[PDB]
């Protein structure tokens, strides 16, 4: 049934990382391809019987956002191209165009009149306009969550099918810095067929096109069999430019861009201008022309060449139009009628061209190689690195992710009932969906936008978080009121969402306290959301304006609770220290939350005179020389202090954790007897070179290899409580904290770099493991990939997305680093893991963004430690390249970037509060999950339906027996099932209609969608 994605290693003809062993990566001159070689044909390669046939794509890359916002682009470019797009299409019927963004193309026909409306959807059904990709934007592959990936790719694809009529099935991915196979993964799943990319590493691309494997049939890193694969084309050579798209020459292909004459403000730098062709120059001009087609063919395996024609923001005016087609044609009409060429070239498509390949492949002409792996770190010349934007901005990086989770919570929570459409929940979900689409754009997350821009996408992420809101505690409201009762307001909070960990403590003060007393409010109900599909307990803090407060089930039954202080670490510029302040009037309750599958949890909060027999309180110890009292009102338990000094701390049955007298980790004992394993956490600091390239928002590119942040003697913060302990410490720019709770820790940073230019602050782990130069890291969310530190590339190339997770290991040892955000990292050395906190740089780079990244601010980054021994587990052989999680670190993964959601009633009593929501939902294996739950119609359609994307993931065999859990049937959730269908992943296309109404489960590391309609 299932393919082994752990035992079979798969056999392809290019392995990246094989690759990557072998080559050599010199950067030698090679002539006017600079990072190639002088190519050279046979004249008579074609004929008569076998012509050269050459697909010129107008094409035009249209940024959501860089150096100019979405709307100032709309309203300055985009919005004209789209016009003269529309008019000279509509008026030269061989002429051709494709158009990626669908947010501009969206914002564009929305505005259009009826009679321009339906010109536009003529020259679309033509085949003139043809979309590529489809998605809302052409996204970062490096820190995109696989899941925001999707979101996008659905949130354009939805709209292309109702407006357009049409679902695109070729891709098109010119600009972002480097690729990830969590693309072809999900473009295979919705029904794509073939893709294009451009950003690779300029040795890959020689490497690749001395072989003619530029297009390949790009599968997972462990697939076997090859259900997975997509054809894939990689352009040859250095950018989508026309210099760099006609052939390997750009002397030559500058003078094909005829844009460049001078009255549109643009030349040619290698100082050839186009001329205008002409009957007495154009017999001259197609003998150049043809010859570096010919020359770029060599590189190809089929006798159908894709040049495109276009670049950043281009055909806006009609006079550009009419200047490149109008040359075209000359070209083309000379060409085609002359014989001795052997050419037969035109305007096409995307489509077009990779339909006459296959054709060309069908006819036995070519066949194409296999190959897995990624095209991670790209450089586009000598040793520029782009690894600098996998931290660039990441405070946008961590509200990614907390996004991207209240979007999942809010479509889930809404999506059980049918909902009045003066509710506003589509209205509100459609805005939350389309702001967190945009921020996937290659300059959003990417942190590579100038300043006004970034808070713009900032500004708009922070309405679709309260869109999300808004739709949530509606909700809950409803799905825990008694059904007679309730009433709602839909523009009333019944509930505020309280998160702690977004904007985060020393960030915002965002988060209500829950103010009781005897002369106001007795007690209070607060409710858990847990979104995954299975039973879940966690830990969840609510602050509250009295330490004796005691926690209760619905049924009253009493919950063990702590109350800790609440402490705030402040930069003193009076004593020049950073040390905890405590507050005398409010306190943070915490205890254990249950929560169904899919479910609600309600709790009550309720005020005594004193201390409540099941709420402990937690000691504190300040360790400084020189401290100063700290008195915190009511709180039971005076503060303690001491000389700095080493301490050990173990909550429950869980690790003892022994720390440092600066506050970091040192050592973990897993269990009593265990040994004390040594695991070191330190800080340290990369700067900028003083000659030669500097770093920018793009590239990283350190003054050699870091050095230690001095951290003089800090202020160390203990806190010892039954369910929850950590230690805090106020180091130079970074506030770091280790959270105990009886599994692995979490680990907070408040990272607030100040005014330190030129500077990249990093977190690195040093261990005993014998991990030599092998390390892990994840693409997408979705999947661990091996790496090997290459020592023959620069310290910058070994650095990789980190976008949720890392691990090294030996054959016993494994340390596992979970991330609640997307950063940059590496292993420098066996037994090493490193993470970079943020980057405050003062030059810009030289890849067009015209600033530094001085705008830093204030940012929480969490993550979770995870130590295990491996011996046990069944593990890929030496030669895979891929890896997988244990149980415990896929669990600790969720913990970050799906938590608890917590819900505070606002209103003093809650009349028909009920208990629970979801107890009869089934609990599925801890590999499963409902990554999507989306209602997909409106109330007025009498048949309703529910989509679901169910994701399975590969975690390792380790000998933990399994326990029985609960098959789930998505299509069942809701009643009155009436037909069950498997759908592409934007629920777009029926697959198959499915037997009894029974949605299968998924094979490890396979992902579905299926829609249940409902009768009533
Ligand atoms: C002229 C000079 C300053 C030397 C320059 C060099 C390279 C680039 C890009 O690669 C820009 C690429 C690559 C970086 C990316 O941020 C931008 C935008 O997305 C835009 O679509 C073009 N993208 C730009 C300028
Ligand atoms: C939409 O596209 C399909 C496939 O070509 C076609 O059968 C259908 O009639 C089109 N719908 C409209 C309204 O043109
Ligand atoms: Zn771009």
């Amino acid at each position: 049934q299932c393919q082994d994605v752990v035992q079979d290693v798969p056999n392809v003809d290019v392995q990246m990382l094989e690759l990557y062993d072998r080559m050599s990566f010199k950067d030698i001159d090679g002539g006017v391809w600079k990072q190639g070689w002088n190519i050279k044909y046979d004249p008579l390669k074609y004929n008569a019987h076998h012509k050269l046939k050459v697909f010129v794509v107008p094409h035009s890359h249209n940024d959501p956002g860089w150096i100019q916002t979405f709307e100032e682009y709309y309203q300055h470019d985009t919005k004209h191209i789209l016009s003269n797009a529309l008019r000279h299409l509509h008026d030269n019927p061989e002429m051709k165009f494709i158009w990626a963004e669908i947010s501009y193309f969206a914002r564009f026909y929305h505005d259009l009149g009826e009679n321009k409306k339906l010109q536009m959807k003529s020259i679309v059904k033509n085949g003139q306009l043809e979309f590529v990709t489809g998605g809302w934007v052409m996204p970062d592959e490096a820190n995109s969550h696989w899941r925001n990936v999707l979101l996008q790719l659905t949130e354009g694809q939805t709209w292309l099918k109702q407006f357009m009529n049409v679902t695109p099935t070729a891709s098109w991915a010119i600009d972002p810095f480097g690729h990830s196979p969590t693309m072809p993964y999900i473009l295979q799943k919705s029904g794509f067929k073939n893709m294009l990319i451009q950003r690779t590493h300029y040795s890959v691309k020689k490497e690749l096109a001395q072989q003619r494997q530029l297009e390949f049939l790009w599968r997972q890193i462990w697939d076997n069999k090859g259900d997975t694969a997509l054809f894939t084309h990689m352009m040859p050579f250095y950018s989508y430019d026309i210099p760099h798209t006609c052939g390997p020459d750009p002397k030559v292909c500058c003078q094909f861009d005829f844009k460049r004459m001078g009255s549109f403000g643009l030349s040619c730098p290698w100082k050839v201008p186009p001329r205008t062709i002409s009957d007495q120059n154009v017999a001259a001009r197609s003998d150049l022309l043809v010859d570096q087609w010919k020359k770029k063919a060599e590189l190809y395996r089929t006798n159908v060449l894709l040049i495109p024609l276009g670049d950043d923001f281009r055909f806006k005016q009609n006079t550009e139009w009419d200047v490149q087609r109008v040359n075209y044609e000359r070209l083309f009409e000379h060409i085609n009628s002359q014989a001795h060429f052997n050419v037969q070239a035109q305007f096409g498509t995307l489509q077009e061209y990779f339909d006459a390949v296959h054709q060309a492949e069908r006819a036995g002409q070519a066949e194409f190689p296999t190959l897995s792996g990624d095209f991670f770190t790209y450089a586009d010349r000598s040793d520029n690195y782009w690894s600098g934007y996998y931290t660039s901005r990441p405070y946008h990086k961590r509200m990614d992710r907390v996004l991207m989770h209240y979007v999942r919570a809010a479509e889930m929570l809404s999506a059980w009932h049918s909902w009045d459409g003066m509710a506003r929940i589509e209205e509100r979900l459609e805005q939350a969906r389309r702001e967190l689409s945009l921020f996937q754009h290659h300059d959003g997350i990417t942190g590579t936008a100038k300043t006004h821009v970034v808070v713009d996408y900032e500004q708009r992420m922070q309405e679709a978080l309260k869109a999300c809101q808004m739709v949530m505690q509606q909700s809950v409201y409803r799905l825990l009121t008694k059904p007679s009762i309730y009433s709602p307001d839909f523009s009333f909070s019944y509930f505020t969402l309280d998160d702690s960990r977004w904007p985060g403590s020393g960030v915002e003060d965002s988060r209500t306290t829950i103010i009781l007393g005897e002369d106001i409010l007795p007690s209070k109900h607060v409710v858990m959301h847990n979104t995954l599909p299975h039973w879940r307990e966690q830990l969840v803090d609510f602050y509250v304006s009295s330490p004796f407060v005691s926690v209760t089930d619905l049924a009253n039954n009493p919950v063990e609770a702590q109350v800790s202080p609440v402490w705030s670490w402040h930069h003193d510029t009076l004593t020049k220290t950073i040390h905890p302040q405590g507050s005398t009037t409010k306190y943070r309750i915490i205890f254990k939350a249950r929560v169904p599958p899919m479910g609600l949890a309600t709790y009550v909060l309720t005020i005594s005179d004193s201390k409540p027999e099941h709420t402990s309180y937690a000691s504190n110890l300040l360790l400084r020389k020189n401290p100063t009292s700290l008195p915190l009102g009511q709180y039971p338990e005076d503060v303690k202090f001491g000389d700095p000094r080493e301490i050990s701390l173990r909550v429950g049955n869980g690790p003892t954790l022994a720390f440092s007298e600066q506050g970091l980790l040192k050592s973990i004992q897993l269990t009593q007897d265990s040994p004390h394993v040594p695991v070191h956490f330190k800080f340290l600091k990369y700067g900028v070179r003083s000659h030669g390239d500097r770093s920018g928002a793009y590239l990283f590119l350190p003054n050699g290899p870091a050095s230690p942040v001095e951290l003089g003697q800090p202020v160390v913060l203990v806190t010892k409580g039954k369910l929850e302990s950590s230690v805090s410490v106020g180091l130079p720019s970074v506030v770091h904290q280790t959270i105990m709770r009886g599994g692995a820790p979490e680990i907070r940073n408040l990272v607030d770099i100040g005014s330190l230019d030129n500077t990249e602050i990093v977190m690195r782990l040093e261990t005993h493991i014998d991990s030599g130069d092998i390390f892990y890291t994840d693409l997408n969310g979705l999947q661990f990939i091996k790496r090997r530190r290459l020592d023959k590339l620069p310290l910058q190339a070994n650095y990789y997305p980190i976008p949720s997770g890392m691990f090294i290991e030996d054959a016993n040892t494994r340390l596992t680093l979970l991330t609640g955000q997307p950063l940059g990292g590496s292993s420098l050395a066996s037994g090493e893991l490193e993470i970079m906190q943020d980057r405050r740089l003062a030059s810009d780079d030289e890849r067009g963004l015209g600033q530094g990244v001085l705008d830093n601010k204030p940012v929480l980054h969490i993550y979770r430690l995870v130590l295990e021994k491996v011996n046990n587990c069944v593990r890929p052989s030496k030669l895979h390249p891929a890896g997988y999680l244990t149980s415990a670190a896929h669990k600790a993964s969720q913990s970050l970037l799906d938590p608890l959601d917590k819900f505070i009633f606002a209103e003093n009593e809650w009349i028909g509060a009920q208990g629970q929501f979801g107890g009869d939902h089934p609990s599925a294996r801890e590999d499963l999950d409902v990554s999507v739950m989306r209602r997909l119609t409106k109330s007025s359609a009498k048949t309703q339906r529910v989509g679901y994307v169910l994701h399975r993931t590969n975690l390792m065999q380790c000998g933990t027996p399994e326990e029985h859990t609960q098959k789930l049937d998505v299509c069942h959730l809701l009643p009155n099932v009436a037909r069950c269908e498997r759908t592409t992943l934007t629920f777009l296309q029926n697959l198959e209609h499915l037997d009894g109404m029974v949605a299968p489960e998924v094979c490890p590391m396979e992902t579905a969608a299926y829609v249940s309609s409902h009768s009533s």
